[PDB]
């Protein structure tokens, strides 16, 4: 089962899930073993606090049941790590708004624009009318690429001149979306690295200006982070969550990275739903996040 997800997670399975089988083989449950497991969880980018939680619960479960052979930890670890991901299993529901506004936040390079395009295509396949807002206003090649993309896919793209105020572009886009009976409006934003404080102030301005037209907008504040950046994904999530207030996360580029275990750190540290995971190049490879599928693929033996 889950052949495609298992292949996308092949390098992560070296360190987690089925990867624990070799660590436990023929070993006894003692402090040495838990020290080896802690190290391996840390190597897998599970994170300091999340690893401590797992080890604590696992040790108590092992002692209370008086488990002796390390192989018996496998099922317990599967349960512990599965409960971490279950807490952020909640698919995005865009139904019933006019438009449903998604504010896409994140740094450049992580897959933010790619994810916008895949989401837009998926929503249109579901029968929705989609509009995009080109809010990354100082990156002229990026804006024109999004426009060319919209023209190729017959999806309207709201944009202004290079250097325009992002909040003004997004205001015009919400106005146009309402006038055109748009179901989903997806707003891109800047993701530049220099002067982080300026970017965060820009996002708060965008939200305030949105609410001049619809006090419920943005209905979703979605962060995109890149699993191949390891703990940088965690630091980015903390930055954007404290700055604007996230309501969903997309985790991209799980395929071909050994750092996929960072998903447990993101889930445990923030408790924000993971709406989608990117596990390949297809439109359909931006898949809704399902915790039990992910755990089954990871721990399959
Ligand atoms: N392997 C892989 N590459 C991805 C995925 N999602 C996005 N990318 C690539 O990440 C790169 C950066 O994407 P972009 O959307 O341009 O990044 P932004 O700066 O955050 O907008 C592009 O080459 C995308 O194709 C994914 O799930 N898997
Ligand atoms: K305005
Ligand atoms: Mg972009």
């Amino acid at each position: 089962g889950f052949a495609r997800l298992k292949r996308s997670l092949l390098k992560t399975k070296e360190n987690l899930g089925s990867g624990f089988i070799s660590l436990f083989r023929g070993k006894k449950i003692d402090d040495d073993l838990f020290e080896e497991l802690e190290e391996q969880l840390l190597i897998a980018d599970v994170g300091v606090e999340t690893t401590r939680k797992i080890i604590t619960n696992l040790t108590e479960g092992a002692s209370r049941k008086q488990l002796r052979d390390a192989e018996a930890l496998y099922g317990l670890l599967k349960e512990e790590m599965g409960e971490i991901l279950a807490k952020v299993d909640e698919p995005l529901n865009v139904e019933g708004k006019a438009p449903f506004v998604i504010l896409m936040v994140g740094v450049n390079g992580v897959g933010k624009t790619t994810t916008i395009g895949k989401l837009a295509r998926q929503f249109e396949q579901q029968g929705k009318s989609v509009m995009l807002a080109a809010g990354d206003t100082f990156r002229a090649a990026a804006v024109e690429q999004l426009q060319v993309w919209g023209q190729r896919n017959n999806i309207p793209v709201i944009a202004q001149h290079t250097g325009a105020d992002s909040a003004s572009v997004i205001f015009d886009a919400i106005q146009a979306a309402k006038a055109r009976n748009i179901d989903v409006l997806i707003a891109d934003t800047a993701g530049r690295l220099q002067n982080k404080s300026h970017l965060m102030e820009e996002l708060k301005k965008i939200v305030r200006v949105m609410k001049k037209l619809d006090v419920e907008a943005p209905h979703e504040v979605m962060l995109t982070i890149d699993a191949s950046t390891g703990q940088n994904a965690v630091s980015q999530a903390k930055l954007f969550h404290e700055a604007v207030g996230l309501t969903g996360i997309t985790l991209t580029k799980l395929d071909g990275t050994a750092k996929g275990g960072v998903i447990f750190s993101v889930a445990d540290q923030f408790g924000i739903p993971i709406r989608y995971i990117g596990v390949g190049e297809r439109i359909e490879d931006l898949r809704p996040f399902k915790a039990d599928d992910f755990i089954e693929a990871l721990f399959a033996r």
